[PDB]
């Protein structure tokens, strides 16, 4: 009789107490997620920053190499100019005999 | 205490809580799933950052060696350009004596 009233009072008090717990779980999950998407956004910007830095270094390595081949060519030209001038200095010394 | 109207009221209150509990549970299941993908996404960008930091250190060392060989060459050019000037001046002074 009044027996089923008690089984139902326990069931209700249990549901309301579970509703408090589920609500705080939702509040906690939403907060744990806000920090997480702020973290993911930070690393996305960090990746993009590092990709820009890498492109910059790549272009810089290209220019350095371009300038280097130019200097190696310049050295070869000057090294030959020396050889030709030393030989001219040698032939002048040789004629004064 | 002769009326079970509290049963009819306690059953309409309970069935309403049970239906709300289904909705709250799927919200929790959906938040937990949205978070698992997000944690996986963050882990993927962490490895992408680390990969890009390795790559950056490599390019930096490479740019440093290129800059080092360039300073060496610029110095070499200056030495050779001076050797030329000194030899041309010797050739000039010999020409000058052969005139006087």
């Amino acid at each position: 009789l009044q027996t089923k009233v008690s089984e139902l009072e326990t069931a209700n008090r249990e549901l309301i107490d579970k509703k408090y717990k589920s609500d705080s779980t939702i509040r906690d999950l939403k907060a744990k997620m806000t920090s997480l998407e702020e973290e993911c956004q930070r690393s996305k910007q960090q990746v993009l920053s590092l990709r820009r830095e890498n492109s910059a270094l790549d272009s810089e390595c290209h220019e350095k190499e371009r300038l280097m081949n130019q200097l190696q060519t310049r050295v070869a030209v000057l090294e030959q100019e020396i050889k030709d001038k030393d030989q001219l200095v040698l032939r002048t010394k040789e004629v004064l005999e």
